[PDB]
């Protein structure tokens, strides 16, 4: 597990240039949940499971001060190099997620990026009262998850990325395997390949407003960039916000 | 709505001819429950929303004292007839499961085969509140639920019943549209066609555990007739437990 | 052919609700090119193959002198019923497309919802022809095209309608077979039914700006209600703008 | 079983259009088979499940004298009817094929369109025993077999027929249940329909020729019009040759 | 051909890791057949195309005294290894099974994991004679066998196999050619790939048993592990009884 | 782009054995092309990028004096190679075919295998316009085009090939990128891997017919190598012939 997030580290960017082409727009929506459904005026942010900050120096260029926590190195050797390259002020730290102690000093707690899956039910409600402890008064958390092999390709300088995904899905328990193969091919053919393959759980909207209902006073439950839940959506995000 | 219970009552057996010939062993598996999981012994039953009384016979002819509770008399009419053939003692009533108010009086409430898909999670809470209530104490709570056009055919007399099922789900809100047409063929070739259209509600075994574990001491999650959970099972079974 | 214009003419507006819920949003579209791309102020406009009127009124209610023209009388009979009843003045006429002979007296011409399909080549060429007759100096024309069985229903009244589609295509000669069987039910289960067969053409957007540029100064291509032509559009917009 | 022939007998050509379109190219395959494989003169022949006569007229239009056996006289009715319209002298026969009792009679044996799918291997050695009694020496059998929903159309002077298809496969017995609704139109909207339920057995090329071997000295198979055997063939054509 | 048994030989284990799980459970219905089906007492057994011996070391271990044979060398060392290391004695000889010549010398002959397959119907004869010919009066002869592009993964160690399986069908000639692609990963991305390409002969049920009771004075079909043959089961056993 | 022209040139025949194993077919269609459809005497041929030369020198075989154009010289190589082991005179030059300046001096133009798709509508017409000048009255240019992963192999000496096509589709603009990863395995298990990816345009018979048919005074739509076009053929000829 975590491949992605160690040798595959420093493609993660290339492997996901999609989401980084549309971090704007997440962000812009982001800000309307500060701006709309906190109950206080929102300047620091702490990014859980941060990656290599896409989102994060996003927001810190819009003038949040933003701490990113990561259990990968990895990662944060890439977020730092970013941040350091585009000047931006960002306090990066590793850490588990599930270890935070920080106490009621964050306006907004973000998880950016379907990383509540790598949670089964025992350490998400964990993660979440660890979010509320950090939250202060009327402070938002924010997260955001989904509803053969399929084969895709990037490229990174001279190198052609050729990526196959798949997945083994177990209904009953709620699990999902996710397997990625990502084959990284030099100019003269030579071939360097890594296995990913992470145990990730399946939630509903409902359920995590269930298990979020539980630490936050209020929760909302959004879908595809909108303060609003339509029927068909296919993301979703989840608002938690403390009590003020 | 509820085209199935009214108008199509009388062909309720006839399309599920497949889900009676496995209520002996679905049975068995209820009567494992019973011993080990309910902590008084189970003689008086409720099953609501019983409908034409499947499992309800096969409850009462193996000594169960049962009453049987259902919202349409078209379908009650069905199960009366039934248990009066077969020597069968049940008391059927007419009424909505939402609306029931027995208290302290059974030894184990039923709902069998999916109808905890017609309510909503204000509505399931509701019910699941009302099923502790007629509980007495160590009782047990039964209920079991499944994880473009597909056709297939069944016979009732000299009638041929083409049925035709297709679906329409909006992942977001959990809402599923169940559609069903049935095509019924005399022998000259004439036919009478209805539409069953019903709004149904999905749920994960986890997210009903949360919603029941809220009204019951424990609450456990099975699979495939067996007192036990699977990674690949496609039935579950919810089993409430009260304190004792 | 044309079983859906005749025989289930008074079923149109049922089947196709949804087009009708979104009529709005494709005249303000509508809106936009005449003002960005006609080379005239639009005041009259003729709508061929208008059918029941759908798009025909939205235009009439904003202002527009509408005349609408369709080869059957029963769907121009639903279009006057709901005119009338809107007190909208519009003049509906019974003819083929092919056969209008209106010199320069229309601001705008349109034809709404894939409709060109109905021609081949050869009558697509000699629509064309006699649109741009049709059209005053920087007028413009505008019409719309797209891109086993699915099952699906709507409700008109006390009447239930299953609808199940399929499609037979011959690439080679860029024909397509649609094929619609439309059963509607009573209440008592009793049913009439009706097979749509009609023979469609098969065109892509250059195909038909290709075949258009020969009868207006300027053709442009749009997709999905833009001016503009995104890769992944899958409803194209051909506008003629005739030479001023 | 049999709705297809009985019920729906007036109805087999229409359905079988296209079985019909080709009746000439299939008999000249027929003829080359009697030319190459067959060790004697073929002039009487028997047509076995003989149906309406589709290539049983086309025989006798060729100057063979044949007899055709059916066990329905719902289809001899159909076939009757064309022979005498196109003024064609043929023998035809109802009654059941396993019960023939012919001997050294017949030139050739035939056995159109699949119907060795009717019978199971008990029946199918029982007939092939028939068969090879009814041939005279260096006489030939002949037979072809092939290797949902689907829904068609097809039409009848007025009425139009929607057909839907789809089977029900038992890989282990070997059994194929083939399901058919047949819906018919009629111009005002009325419907007639009847359900088609066979059951049916699944055979591969190299099990007919084991089962056929033990009865003809000889036993070929082909494919696809040609008196050979390719890999992708999908339609085969088992050939009996009699010892002379 | 045969890639997976001589430069995959060594990873076969792994990639047949249920194979391996379930063994037990296979051998447990083996030893039911010895002692329902086997007209004599089942002492020395002759396991055909053993490969890394998987049933071959579970029923030595059971008590049996089995002679293993098999084409490649390569996967005799994976069981030889296997058997020195569980202490179990067994007679590992490298051979073709078509040249056999053994005489009333076992009780039974086994031939497990779909094996007959890679013989066409001529040597399927020859394999059946010789295993009679081998067999004591009452012995028995058992074999299975079942009825993309698909990407799963398995593990060796450190090294990580992603396994891509396809398949190209030739059903005139009952023909299928399997193809599987290895490719071996190193923690440090290094790759080596080898393809598997064999040709392997489609069966039915009732074709292995027409062709074995040539052999065997009784030769019975059964499926999923039981001593009957369900419409539905999909892995087949077939069992020939010598006469005894 | 051009991966598989440059880089895989030496493996170009490996991967398309199949459309050389049936080059004889398709140079017999042509030449009843140069017999019923040009209108002189055809001895001199231009094919347009005739990569490694396969319908070229079959056409040289025939007599033909062919001269073959290639924007590649690593396909040229391969052509001009297997020209001298065959002992064929052809004059194979290196070049864009956009650029050719021929004029008046080939009885016949060709370019095989769907290479039109490389060219945009602009490209396209200014390509056609050339063809046209470089032709000879009553002349004829003819060119053919066709219509998750699917994985496929082939061998080159001990080299084998695993090849892995995907495409992803524009719709909107008619764009096609055609991916192909080439796995290229040895003996001991190296591989090698290159990734092809060009961008393709899409055209449907009667678009190239309109381009076309701009510069030639005839053209013509063949399908199957036959001169007509059915309605399932799923691959096209462009007959141009040039006004004599
Ligand atoms: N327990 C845990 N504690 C901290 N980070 C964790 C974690 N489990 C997973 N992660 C981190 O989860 C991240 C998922 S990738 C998503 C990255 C980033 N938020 C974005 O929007 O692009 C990885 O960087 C991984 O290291
Ligand atoms: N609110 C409500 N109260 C009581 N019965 C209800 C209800 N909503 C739906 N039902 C009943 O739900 C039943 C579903 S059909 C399942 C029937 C039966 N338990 C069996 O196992 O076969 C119908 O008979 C319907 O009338
Ligand atoms: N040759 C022709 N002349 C006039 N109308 C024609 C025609 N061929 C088809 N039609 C008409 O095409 C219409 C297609 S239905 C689309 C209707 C309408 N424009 C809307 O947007 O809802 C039918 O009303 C049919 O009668
Ligand atoms: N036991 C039996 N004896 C005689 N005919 C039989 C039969 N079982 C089925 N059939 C006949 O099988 C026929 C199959 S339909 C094929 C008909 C015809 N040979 C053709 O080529 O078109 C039906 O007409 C049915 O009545
Ligand atoms: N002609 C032949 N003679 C002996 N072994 C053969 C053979 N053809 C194939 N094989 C062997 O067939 C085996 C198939 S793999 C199945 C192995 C083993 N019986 C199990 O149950 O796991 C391979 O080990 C291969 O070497
Ligand atoms: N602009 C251009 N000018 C010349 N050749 C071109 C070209 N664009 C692509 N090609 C050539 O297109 C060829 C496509 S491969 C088809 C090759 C050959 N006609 C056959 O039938 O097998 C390649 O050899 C490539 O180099
Ligand atoms: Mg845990
Ligand atoms: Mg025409």
């Amino acid at each position: 597990m975590y491949e992605l997030y160690t040798l595959l580290a420093e493609y993660y960017d290339t492997i996901y240039r999609r989401r980084i082409e549309r971090v704007k727009a997440e962000i812009d929506f982001v800000e309307e949940i500060f701006k709309e459904d906190a109950k206080r005026e929102v300047r620091r942010v702490l990014d859980l499971a941060c990656g290599t900050g896409i989102p994060t120096l996003e927001l810190a260029e819009r003038g949040y001060e933003v701490v990113g926590l990561d259990l990968h190195e990895e990662m944060l050797r890439v977020a730092r190099r970013k941040a350091k390259e585009r000047n931006l002020k960002i306090e990066f730290l590793q850490g588990d997620v599930l270890e935070i102690a920080f106490k009621n000093e964050f306006d907004a707690v973000t998880m950016f990026f379907s990383t509540i899956m790598y949670f089964d039910e025992e350490d998400l409600r964990k993660l979440f009262s660890k979010v509320a402890e950090a939250l202060k008064p009327g402070g938002v958390f924010i997260t955001d998850f989904p509803c053969g092999p399929v084969v895709w390709n990037e490229q990174k300088g001279e190198e052609k990325l050729v990526i196959m995904d798949w997945r083994e899905v177990e209904p009953a328990v709620q699990k999902l395997r996710f397997k990625r193969l990502v084959q990284i091919l030099r100019p003269n053919g030579e071939v360097k390949a890594f296995l990913v393959d992470d145990e990730l759980n399946i939630y509903t909207p409902r359920e995590v407003r269930l298990l979020a209902e539980k630490y936050f006073e209020k929760v909302k439950i959004y879908g595809n960039l909108k303060r609003e839940l339509s029927p068909n959506d296919m993301r979703y995000w989840i608002v938690g916000i403390a009590k003020s």
